[PDB]
């Protein structure tokens, strides 16, 4: 692209979390690959990848491999939903990642510490020039965003045992998500930047499932136009 | 004829298995992709492309993206080790899946069943020709062996409880580690038959007297042997 224009990928497990930022791409154009939808185009003065990988650390760690291998992404970037599980974080509050933990590993019978997958760090870390640009994004809304760790499952937390659990593991965790340290794990094992920005849809209590379906619009839509000051604020 | 030749793509956890398949390539060539090795080359009838499995869910997810996408890989092969859970299992029998299954995911507040990730089935299915004519091999070599189901997480499970645990859940269960499901679930995502096949380092009451780093090196021969017959039986 022309100066500093970046290939950003951008996945989101799900439609809801998605469709805003489809709703603002210019010049877009549809592309089938290992059937998933990738649309390709502009936003700002970057060019994006948006996909909706589908749930979970296998589904969107296909996603970024094809974004850096087929598009030739060079950031990675992943929005949406998720849930609260710090104090002073409510259903609608902003995350931003600098760091992505997994809460649901365990190999320390090979001498790893919890959550650390064998051949990889503990702890992802988050491109710092956009976690620097994302702390700014929050600070000018003048809300309650927080920048801190997420930790990442291949489950859906929905109980104060496993809130207990993976606050045990992880005091200082935010949130809980899905994807996020799986899509960390793949970028930095092809070595681009990555950052993680999530909308609280719940809080992770016994029937969060009903409160994530009354807001896992509001949620993805909440991530989604953080996401996009970002881009506007990301220089060239 | 039908198809002609495949281009198989072989995930090996062994590296005697890997060395020994790679020193039966023809035209054998390295390529460096994402930050990996693989080795692409023929065999009998059909083209191979080889390469050193990674642990977990997060890493097979990529490796069968890459297969796939970048070296068009029509069909994902994955052997390894892993110790029996089924009691009636002896050291060195091959279990060659027909399913598998998550043992740790928990999406059950949405009303998936335990082990179900969201958006996909709770078992996925290994291509039943390739499971009947591995199961011949097997057979054919008079090498004990069984068809059934493999259990994965991203954990090494080393206590006992937790084992049972599995077991209680999924009662059938013949070996529970670390990558087949997210093997079966990208591949099957990409539209590709696969199979995993395990060599059972340990029985379920660990009787082994030999460590599993130390049991995989001629393990790792056996299973090249057999993985070779069974691409010399794959038709044209
Ligand atoms: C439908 S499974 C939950 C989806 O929403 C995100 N998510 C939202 N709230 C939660 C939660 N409480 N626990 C785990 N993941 C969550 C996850 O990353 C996944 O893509």
């Amino acid at each position: 692209g022309a100066m500093g224009s970046m290939k950003i990928g951008i996945i989101a497990a799900m439609e809801e979390e998605l469709s805003l930022l489809l709703a603002n791409l210019l010049d877009a154009q549809e592309h089938q690959v290992l059937s998933k939808t990738y649309y390709t185009g502009r936003f700002g003065k970057h060019e994006l990848i948006l996909v909706q990988s589908g749930v979970g650390k296998v589904m969107s760690a296909m996603t970024v491999a094809i974004l850096v291998e087929h598009f030739k992404a060079q950031a990675i970037i992943n929005t949406g939903s998720a849930g609260a599980v710090a104090s002073h974080l409510a259903i609608g509050d902003v995350v931003v990642a600098d760091r992505l933990v997994y809460h649901d590993v365990d190999a320390t019978a090979f001498g790893y510490a919890y959550g650390q997958m064998a051949g990889q760090p503990l702890y992802y870390d988050c491109d710092p020039q956009f976690v620097a640009i994302f702390k700014q994004v929050l600070k000018h809304e003048k809300t309650n965003g927080q920048v801190g760790l997420i930790a990442t499952g291949d489950s859906f937390v929905a109980g104060q045992d496993k809130i207990d659990q993976i606050k045990t593991a992880f005091s200082n965790v935010l949130a809980v998500e899905m994807e996020g340290a799986a899509i960390a794990q793949a970028a930095h094992t092809a070595g681009k930047p990555f950052i993680v920005v999530r909308a609280m849809s719940d809080t992770a209590a016994h029937d969060a499932n009903i409160t994530f379906d009354q807001f896992i619009i509001e949620a993805g839509k909440r991530s989604a136009q953080i996401l996009m000051t970002f881009l506007e604020n990301l220089p060239v």
